[PDB]
Order: C-alpha cells, then structure tokens, then sequence
C-alpha cells in the first residue's frame, strides 16, 4: 500500500531502521539518493512516507498522499534490537487502537484484527512516551521492534 524512503543522505541506522520497517509492512522501499520528494511521488505513483532524521536518528515519518498532500506525519524514536523479526505476513494489523491513538493507525493503513495478535502490532501508553507501538511476531510474542511515539499530527 506505500512507498518508503528517507531524507537525503541518512546515517546507516537511519538506513537500516526503514529498510527494515519496510519489510514488516510489505511497502517499497527506494533509495532516496538525490531526488525531490516530487521526483519520489513520481517514482511510487501512490502513497508515499518518509524516513527523516534529525541528528543522524530517524526521528519522524511523513505521510504523502498520492498527489503529493501531506496526510500527517509521527514524531518518534525507534527501539530494535539486531535479531530480524520472525514474520508470516505483512504487519498490517493492530490489535486496537485506545482513544486518542486512531491516528497512527490511520497514518499507516493497519487494520483492527481482534482474531489475532500474531504478525500484528500493539499500541499501548507509556510513562516516558505518548504510545508505544511493538510488533508482535508470527507467535504473537514481542518481535523486538518498537516504534516510541512522541507525538503525531493529522490534517
């Protein structure tokens, strides 16, 4: 359902953090080389979300509609561990999304699933964060990969 990229010229964490989110969700990923985010929404001909750093950190994605309109974004700081996830699907459940957090859900594309919690993401409070989003694997145990969520807009 989505184009991923980054920023221009991202540290290899950056690299390595959206190649693989773009793996647990079954989006394109592109490098980012030296392309306008026009000469992006030409290249996906469709949703696009960027990967932008600050620091040399992933610190937010931004959601483009196909058009180019800007849908919202997530501030956030990733946790992963080195192990990749053990999944049989793409990553496009939630298995609720609480008040107050439809947004992320919304952003990007998941789906409620209330059969499963396997290859399916969590989104809970925090006491540091405003959510945190873990993805549960094909066992529907924690798959060591979490979004920690600063805050996000919409519209």
């Amino acid at each position: 359902h989505m184009l991923l990229t980054t920023s221009r010229k991202p540290s290899q964490r950056t690299r390595s953090f959206s190649q693989r989110l773009s793996r647990i969700m079954g989006w394109r990923y592109i490098n980012r080389g030296k392309m306008s985010l026009r000469d992006v929404l030409i290249e996906a001909r469709g949703p696009v979300a960027v990967v932008s750093e600050r620091h040399g950190n992933p610190a937010r994605i931004t959601f483009l509609d196909e058009r180019g309109g800007e849908r919202g974004y997530i501030l956030f700081n990733p946790s992963f561990e080195m192990k990749k996830p053990e999944l049989a699907d793409k990553a496009v459940r939630v298995s609720s999304c609480p008040p107050g957090s439809e947004g992320l859900c919304n952003l990007m594309g998941l789906e409620v699933d209330e059969s499963s919690s396997r290859d399916a993401w969590s989104i809970r409070t925090d006491e540091e964060y405003a959510w945190v989003m873990e993805l549960m694997d094909a066992r529907g145990t924690p798959a060591g990969f979490k979004l920690l969520i600063r805050d996000f807009r919409v519209g």
